[PDB]
């Protein structure tokens, strides 16, 4: 992975090395009325094993493209047609002079950032790597993040950023209740078939984007936007980890189904 | 002309065969208040030789990507440092289920369609082809189009669409005053340096996007979206010419200059 979000190896070039990035069913997308349709079969998901013990600890890693927290496979979503077990969460964001780095947009507007909690079909596959090539192998929960009030739950992650500033660095984060990262009224969401938003852009993701955003503060966004580097600690051409979101994609005839009718 | 706006040869793959599509200064972009800056240097352009002889005919083609009208080199913009002479106009649009296919956006919003009147620097270069990959080579006037009242002047072009239904087909349009296609208060515009929005995406275009949109009727917009195919007539797999706009590109640490402040 030397793909980036900026310059010659940025997103308009990813398809040169990752053919699925130029394929169908790409994410993210702009959620707007013309392509929305209510589906009453979109019943509420249940979040099981999301309340991670505070006496356990979970690995936080800078992977050169985002900051990721590994999650245990006992954490799962109930309500899809298979069990989906968590593998990791991570974020996408903008930069200090333009804090508008969500991946999905709503009626053309970016949010400040976006959280993805990646799960894989553990009823069918031994791990997320294997699932990532298969029909609906992954399911991602996406939370839109807007600049607002300080959020103590997101700070359980952000308080460790200065320990994972460079590519390959790892830290441990005590467990906390991951459901605290989700917004109000999780029963209201958008659902569509899409892809990884990063290389290798496999069109194998069932996306759930919650309708309501959460808030984190300006100071928490500024920490997220200034603490991290895409490059290793000893790299003589450092690159700040900023603006790590993909532009929205054409719809390719897809609709987005909504669990809310208004 | 192998490139398309859908499937494997769509916009994320243009950079394989057109490397500038993954380079700097790419268009189109979202025009939004954060990145706007009034520049009193931006005085009104003058449109000279736009009242085309009604005794002359201008070639309308379907080139498999848009509908284009050839323009004569006595038509030019005055007001820029060099004289920019017209070569052609063409349009970009969406489709009837999502009729929001402008290239530029304003505060994240697409307009229904967009007209580009392409000019080249004839003081420095002998033709548009030669100018297209050269410094200061091109200048485009962009008009945003929304749905509203019937527009007789756009119908001077739209009435001919049925004769250029398929790729390779051509029709003759009697001269008319191309300035009738411009919006109100053409003194009010956005200006920035960018690129062709189609392959080869050379970063050689000085963009002028007028502030105010024009209106065409619902029937005219439906005709533009439904009249044309990308494919030759005898193609056993026809492809409708719809959604022929490029997604907005990242545009960071840059300004769009405006001729208006209020
Ligand atoms: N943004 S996203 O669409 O939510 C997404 C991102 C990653 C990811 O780790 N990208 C690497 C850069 O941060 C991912 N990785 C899980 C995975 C993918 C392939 C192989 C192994 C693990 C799965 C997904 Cl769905
Ligand atoms: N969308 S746009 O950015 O306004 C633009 C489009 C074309 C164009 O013809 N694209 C082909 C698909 O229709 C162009 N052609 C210029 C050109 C290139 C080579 C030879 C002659 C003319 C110049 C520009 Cl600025
Ligand atoms: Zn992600
Ligand atoms: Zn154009």
């Amino acid at each position: 992975s030397k793909w980036t979000y900026f310059g010659p190896d940025g997103e308009n070039s990813w398809s040169k090395k990752y053919p699925s990035c130029g394929g169908l069913l790409q994410s993210p997308i702009d959620l707007h009325s013309d392509i929305l349709q209510y589906d009453a079969s979109l019943t509420p998901l249940e979040f099981q094993g999301y309340n991670l013990s505070a006496n356990k600890q979970f690995l936080l890693t800078n992977n050169g493209h985002s900051v990721k927290l590994n999650l245990p496979s006992d954490m799962h979503i109930q309500g899809l047609q298979s069990r989906y077990s968590a593998t990791q969460l991570h974020l996408h964001w903008g930069n200090p002079n333009d804090p508008h780095g969500s991946e999905h947009t709503v009626s053309g507007q970016h949010f400040a950032a976006e959280l993805h909690i990646v799960h894989y079909n553990s009823d069918l596959y031994p791990d997320a790597s294997t699932a990532s090539n298969k029909s609906e192998g992954l399911a991602v929960l996406a939370v839109l993040i807007e600049m607002g009030s300080f959020n103590p739950s997101y700070d359980k992650i952000f308080s460790h950023l200065q320990h994972v500033k460079y590519k390959g660095q790892e830290a441990f984060v005590p467990g906390f209740n991951i459901e605290e990262l989700l917004p109000e009224r999780t029963a209201e969401y958008y659902r569509y078939r899409g892809s990884l938003t990063t290389p290798p852009c496999n069109p194998t993701v069932l996306w759930t984007v919650f309708r309501n955003p959460v808030q984190i503060s300006q100071e928490q966004l500024l920490a997220l936007e200034t603490a991290l580097y895409c490059t290793h600690m000893d790299d003589p051409s450092p690159r700040e980890m900023i603006n790590n979101f993909r532009q929205v994609q054409k719809f390719d005839e897809r609709l987005v189904y909504t669990s809310f009718s208004q």
